[PDB]
């Protein structure tokens, strides 16, 4: 007696506890059902499933240089002295079922989880998310995108790899010895000594298994808390104002939904794992000071920054008996850049005046500037990981790496002012397609007027139309617009029996009668919510 | 202006966000003033410390068996063969500032507390606190003493060591290979391989750092929620019902209290991490097998367990052709330690009957049975915990280890037997010395009546006196009773100067009249507010 079970228990939680009331207020909280909003939630289960893969992995990893001759399976790497730290990742690869795909799988979802948190960074700054109510979230947002970069950096760092060895005494290294006046201390600090010191990787273990999962763990439920309690903004639209929230309820559809797209990532990411080579270390041989490699990139999320360093044009200073290498240059540009994008919502405001509590989201279009700045910025970033993947660019496109070293450099002064003044005017130009479609109604196929030979292309008016044809001009009213015939009701219909067969006429009929009363009744049951708010 | 700064935050915070209510809420919460419902709170600060110096070790720490001869510091072991794990924790103390205090105090904070959660389970079980409601806190809670136990079982085996990994070789080696079906499955699967496997160490880590600490910090986090909205239980007093919760709130009394009080522990922790020394692990030289001391024991929480392997009278079994050792007892009695620990609250209600919502605590005396049950595990308890240390007290203390030994046999059903019996009746007993005080008034001084040589005690009644000498009873309310005329307003005015010199007359009888007065009205309130409420 499953009901009755059901029953039961849910009244002993009700006397243990008194949950009823604050579980009625979680199931029927109303989120909008807008796809960009899942753009979090994907960053969210990226997360969820590299946890789940880096127990796994820890597992099975040890974290040393001690130096060791390998001795495994894997024979082109047999008798080369390797640190454990290598060893044990060969052996995840190798000696272990399934050990290759849960790696695999691992690093997808890191690369995964900073490009949703990419995307997700965009739709916010696109839509205007971070207004009044949000900036706090923003700028816990944007301290989790950082920790979550150099995270994915320690992790690609753990396995000690040539690739990775080789990254990390450029980066690491290289730029905290550069800056002045307490680079080297910084260096000694988290080396224990000189570059190899033989702490390092257990300490980056610690810092990539515990203490950086620890805090974005904590921001991650600040971050859900917040968007939990300070109700999800949305875009305008029928029924949507600045102080309701148009949706679904969590209960019945948005928590399937949220658990079905769950899965969905999860199956992409372990088809990925499994379809894609992702980081083979045993083709890079342990890390070794004096061996190289032609391609020496990092993650996609820190090429940004090594695009940085390979851009920016060698200037050293050398002051009274001293040295400030190129080192010290991108170490401030990344400050700069990390500051700016925390700091963006309060210069936003400081900027233009904006002050008041926003919850309903601007569409990139409908906001210009900001929409053009941060074209701008992607338009940058793209830049600098190009610049960093240029090596490879250069090899397979045949192009002079100094050619794209110097495209690079003259690009990320020209390019970013190209995209801010493209975005800016086809934001503009959206606008305008906007107003044409309040102005003139949707666009169709063209007459030929009967008794001249004139060309019409016979709109359709989206609202009331004058006694004569041209129709009342709408009000923008922040919500897009339909400008295809396509998507208003016109040609949808067809037959409703089945790919290869129809079904009985009753039954199409039944079927697309009772669609479209069902459509109608949600047309008028927002409409009527719509004129009950203000009439 | 900080008034004008808090001022303009709050209302920030007000507008952003909208916590006005819950905020109220929280700090409106009124907690019990009880000094045995601070027990908990000591385990939770222990466990903090614990967090907080397990991150600065995790940085200094290296987990591997990667054979290396230590050329460290410490010149009595120079050359020797050992592992990364207790190279690395030999240069936490010696070759580290304030490494050796950090985790001394770690190893201090992980001994308070394992001894915090086993007075936290006594003071709960005792009073009586997890009956009807919080039977659940309590199930979660015993997971969380058992995930305390081989947490500190995994830490203080971390430090590859003599000791430690004798205490590995022993339990987690011979146990868990003893064990029928699956022993040497479950044996090779933990240690991948033989026992000196080389994975076992960054297993425990990983298990140790991460993964049981995060399952004790979100099973803290639901005990600590549980007790919060499942408001915490009270014992009976004047003005204390099943229906409401007497003390003092959160924010002026209770925030203070405890934020002081972690203050104080922290403080003993570290003074006893700097005066005591814990865990030589230089004196105990790098594990090898061939090599092992005569005390051979494991923290004083697995001390049971070590004394349950020692105490078992060596019960084999050989079924055809296959071996049954003696570890398997131990491991059985293991769980069923844990599963009656976890399971007593609905045993006890299946005995005793009563699921009543029990909000109001009940003394240990006034329920002889499950206190005589307690004082009956507590014996068997720290027998068990006196016989893995028979070996240090049958040096120091000269008996006979065989002496030890088999006292230690016979005790485990005697001993708790006679505790059992003896807490039973010394439970009797209180009640009924509180039912003499109730009758009779408290007793003071002896008095010579004036015609006869009659001796009277000259008591004092506790409730209104009958027309002549003697009072009506009261009913026993569940409450303590004085005992002393001392703790009642009898002789308790001295002379409010100071230690050295007094004050004036007019200061001190201000002062005493003032506290007189501040007495009669907190009396007063209570009594009014319980007349109220009864009535
Ligand atoms: C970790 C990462 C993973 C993801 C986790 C994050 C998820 C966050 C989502 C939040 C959802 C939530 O908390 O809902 C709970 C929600 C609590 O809030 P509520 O009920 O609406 O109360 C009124 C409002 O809270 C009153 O609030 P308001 O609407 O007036 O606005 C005030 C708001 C102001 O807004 C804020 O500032 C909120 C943001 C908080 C900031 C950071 C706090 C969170 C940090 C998390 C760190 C995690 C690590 O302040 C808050 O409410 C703060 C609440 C903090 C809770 C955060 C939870 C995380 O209700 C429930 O408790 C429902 C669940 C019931 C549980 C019992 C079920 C049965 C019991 C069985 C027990 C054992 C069975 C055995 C038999
Ligand atoms: C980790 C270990 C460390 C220790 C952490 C544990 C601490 C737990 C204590 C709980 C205290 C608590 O949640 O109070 C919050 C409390 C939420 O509850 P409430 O307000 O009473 O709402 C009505 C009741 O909740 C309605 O509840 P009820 O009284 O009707 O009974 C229903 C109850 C049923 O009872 C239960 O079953 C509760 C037990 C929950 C089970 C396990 C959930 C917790 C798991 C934690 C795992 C951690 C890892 O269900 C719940 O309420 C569940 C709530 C779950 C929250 C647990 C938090 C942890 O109020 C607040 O949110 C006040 C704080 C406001 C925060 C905003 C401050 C300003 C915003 C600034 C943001 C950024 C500034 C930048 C500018
Ligand atoms: C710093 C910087 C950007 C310097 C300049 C270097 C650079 C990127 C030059 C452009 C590269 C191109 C497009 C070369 C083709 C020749 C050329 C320049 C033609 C004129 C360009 C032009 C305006 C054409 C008009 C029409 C048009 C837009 C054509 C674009 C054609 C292309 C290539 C579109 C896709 C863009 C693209 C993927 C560029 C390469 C970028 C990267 C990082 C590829 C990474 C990558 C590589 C390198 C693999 O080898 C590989 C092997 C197996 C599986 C996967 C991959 C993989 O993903
Ligand atoms: C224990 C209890 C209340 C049980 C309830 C009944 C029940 C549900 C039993 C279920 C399972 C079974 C079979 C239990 C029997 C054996 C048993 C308890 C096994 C599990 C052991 C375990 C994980 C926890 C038991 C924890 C417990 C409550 C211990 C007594 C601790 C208390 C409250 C002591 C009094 C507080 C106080 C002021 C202490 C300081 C004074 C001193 C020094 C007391 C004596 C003392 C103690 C207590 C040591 O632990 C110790 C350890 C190492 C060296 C020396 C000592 C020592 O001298
Ligand atoms: C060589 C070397 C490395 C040396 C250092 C060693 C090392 C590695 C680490 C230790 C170093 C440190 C940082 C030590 C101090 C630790 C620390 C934070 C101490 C704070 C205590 C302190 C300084 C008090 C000052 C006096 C004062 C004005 C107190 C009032 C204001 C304060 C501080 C209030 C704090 C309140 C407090 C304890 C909050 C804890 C937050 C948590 C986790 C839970 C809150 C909470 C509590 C506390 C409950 O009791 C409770 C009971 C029932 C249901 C729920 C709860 C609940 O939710
Ligand atoms: C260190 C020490 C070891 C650790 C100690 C902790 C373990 C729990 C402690 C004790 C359990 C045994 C209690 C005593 C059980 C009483 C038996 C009885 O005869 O039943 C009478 C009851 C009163 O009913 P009544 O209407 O008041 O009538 C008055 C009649 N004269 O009946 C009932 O409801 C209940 C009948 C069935 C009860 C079954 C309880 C045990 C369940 C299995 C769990 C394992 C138990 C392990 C035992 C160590
Ligand atoms: C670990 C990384 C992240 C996780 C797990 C995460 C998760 C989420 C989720 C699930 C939402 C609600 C759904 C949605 O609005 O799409 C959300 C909203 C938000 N996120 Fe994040 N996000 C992350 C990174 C970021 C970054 C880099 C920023 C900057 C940011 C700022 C915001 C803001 C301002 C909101 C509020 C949007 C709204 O109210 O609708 N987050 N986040
Ligand atoms: C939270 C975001 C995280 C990100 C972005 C991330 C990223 C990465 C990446 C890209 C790798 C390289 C894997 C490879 O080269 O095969 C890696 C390795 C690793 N990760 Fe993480 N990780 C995260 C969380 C975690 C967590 C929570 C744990 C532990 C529970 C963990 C444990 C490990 C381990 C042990 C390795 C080394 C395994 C190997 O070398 O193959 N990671 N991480
Ligand atoms: C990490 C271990 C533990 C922590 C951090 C912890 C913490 C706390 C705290 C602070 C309280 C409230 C204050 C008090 O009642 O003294 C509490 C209550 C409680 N604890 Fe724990 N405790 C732990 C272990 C245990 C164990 C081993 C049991 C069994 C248990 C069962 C309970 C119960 C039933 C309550 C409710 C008491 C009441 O409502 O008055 N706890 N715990
Ligand atoms: C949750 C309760 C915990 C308990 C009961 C506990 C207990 C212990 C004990 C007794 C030791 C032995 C220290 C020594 O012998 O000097 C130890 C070592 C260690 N603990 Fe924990 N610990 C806990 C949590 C943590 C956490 C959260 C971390 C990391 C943040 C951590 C990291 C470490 C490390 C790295 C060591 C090795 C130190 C050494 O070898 O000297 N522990 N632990
Ligand atoms: C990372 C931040 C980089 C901070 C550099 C701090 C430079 C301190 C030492 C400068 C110096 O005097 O050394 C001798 C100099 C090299 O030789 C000359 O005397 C003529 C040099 C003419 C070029 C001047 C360009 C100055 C630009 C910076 C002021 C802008 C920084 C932003």
């Amino acid at each position: 007696d499953f009901a009755k079970l059901a029953a039961a228990q849910g009244d002993a939680i009700d006397s243990r506890y008194h949950p009823s009331a604050a579980v009625r207020r979680q199931l029927n909280k109303v989120f909008p059902t807008h796809w960009s909003f899942l753009l979090g939630e994907i960053a969210l289960y990226s997360f969820i499933i590299l946890l789940l893969t880096g127990v796994w992995l820890t597992l099975f990893f040890d974290p040393s240089m001690a130096h060791v001759t390998y001795d495994g399976v894997y024979q082109p790497l047999r008798g080369v002295q390797m640190s454990r730290a290598y060893e044990t990742a060969l052996d995840i690869s190798f000696e272990v079922r399934g050990g290759l795909f849960v790696r695999q799988v691992h690093h997808w979802a890191a690369l995964m989880f900073a490009a949703s948190i990419m995307v997700h960074l965009a739709r916010i700054f696109f839509t205007g998310a971070f207004r009044r109510p949000r900036e706090a979230n923003w700028v816990i947002g944007s301290l989790l995108l950082i920790l979550a970069m150099f995270e994915g950096f320690f992790g690609y760092s753990l396995p000690d790899d040539l690739l990775s060895g080789t990254g990390i005494r450029a980066a690491l290294s290289g730029i905290t010895m550069g800056i002045p006046v307490i680079g080297t201390w910084m260096h000694w600090a988290l080396f224990g000594g000189d570059f190899p010191g033989e702490i390092l990787i257990p300490r980056l273990y610690a810092l990539h298994i515990l203490l950086i999962p620890g805090i974005i763990l904590a921001l991650i439920g600040a971050h859900l808390a917040l968007v939990w309690f300070q109700k999800h903004t949305q875009f305008p639209g029928p029924g949507r104002t600045e102080t309701n929230v148009v949706g679904v309820r969590v209960m019945p559809v948005f928590a399937v939904k949220s658990g079905a797209f769950f899965a969905m990532i999860t199956g992409v990411l372990g088809l990925m794992g499994g379809l894609l080579t992702i980081n083979p270390i045993w083709n890079l041989g342990p890390y070794k000071p004096s061996q190289v490699s032609a391609g020496s990139q990092p993650d996609f999320y820190m090429m940004w920054t090594d695009g940085l360093i390979r851009l920016w044009p060698a200037w050293e200073f050398y002051p009274f008996g001293h040295t400030i290498p190129q080192g010290v240059w991108v170490a401030v540009g990344m400050g700069l850049v990390f500051a700016l994008l925390i700091a963006y919502p309060f210069i936003e405001k400081k900027v233009t005046g904006d002050d008041a509590h926003h919850n309903l989201l601007q569409r990139p279009r409908d906001v210009p500037v900001r929409t053009a700045i941060g074209s701008m910025a992607i338009a940058l970033y793209l830049l600098l990981t190009f610049a960093c993947m240029n090596d490879i660019i250069a090899l397979k496109f045949h192009i002079s790496l100094n050619a794209t070293t110097w495209i690079g450099r003259i690009g990320m002064v020209v390019l970013p002012a190209i995209v801010y003044f493209v975005a800016y005017r086809w934001a503009i130009s959206l606008q305008r397609s906007d107003r044409e479609v309040l102005e003139h109604g949707v666009e169709t196929g063209i007459i030929k007027r009967l008794p001249h030979g004139a060309y019409v292309e016979l709109h359709q008016p989206l609202g009331p139309v004058d006694e004569h044809g041209h129709p009342i001009p709408l009000e923008y009213a922040g919500a897009p617009l339909p400008k295809r015939m396509n998507k208003l009701g016109s040609g949808g219909a067809p037959g409703t029996g089945s790919f290869l067969f129809p079904d009985p006429a009753v039954e199409h009929e039944a079927l697309t009668e009772a669609a479209h009363a069902s459509e109608h009744k949600s047309l008028t049951a927002l409409k009527e919510h719509q004129d009950r708010i203000h009439g």
